[PDB]
Formats: C-alpha cells, structure tokens, sequence
C-alpha cells in the first residue's frame, strides 16, 4: 500500500536513514527505511516504518538509482521533503 509523507527537515535531516539501491542485494534493488531517530521528523510525523520502501522523493522516482544517488536525493537543499513509500 502506497502512502504519502511530507517532512520538514530539522538541521538538514529527515530523521531516518536508508539501505539499498540497484547496486546492492536488497529485494528488487529498492531503497528501504533503515533507522528512524526518536524525536526526529519522521518519528514525529508518525507514518514511516522501518523496512518500508521509499519509492519517490520530491517527485523524482528512485527506481534504478544506486545507493549513493538515493542518499543524495534525501540530502537536498529544500526545507520540505515530499516522500512516497510502500508499506513493506
């Protein structure tokens, strides 16, 4: 099931990390939520769960991206990150 999260960054972070990418052995080469920081943006917003698949960041699909490219997607200059995830 696909869900939508709007996160306001705090001190440059969204309060979660990711694993995966096409150059890794995760299922489908996808990007998955790894850790979530207590009291961070993702934790406070409440929807994101560890293990969910991150499909899209700010309207840009992560399909086909390497690990480094997805991380770069999450570390951009905008104050707000618009994320699309799969419950996994």
């Amino acid at each position: 099931e696909i869900y939508f999260v709007e996160l306001v960054k705090e001190d440059g972070t969204l309060g979660f990390s990711v694993t995966g990418g096409i150059n890794t052995s995760v299922p489908h080469g996808g990007i998955y939520v790894k850790s979530i920081i207590p009291g961070g943006p993702a934790a406070k917003e409440g929807q994101i769960l560890q293990g969910d698949r991150l499909l899209q960041v700010d309207g840009v699909s992560l399909c086909g991206l390497t690990h480094k490219q997805a991380v770069q997607c999450l570390k951009g200059p905008g104050q707000v990150a618009r994320l699309v995830l799969e419950r996994r």
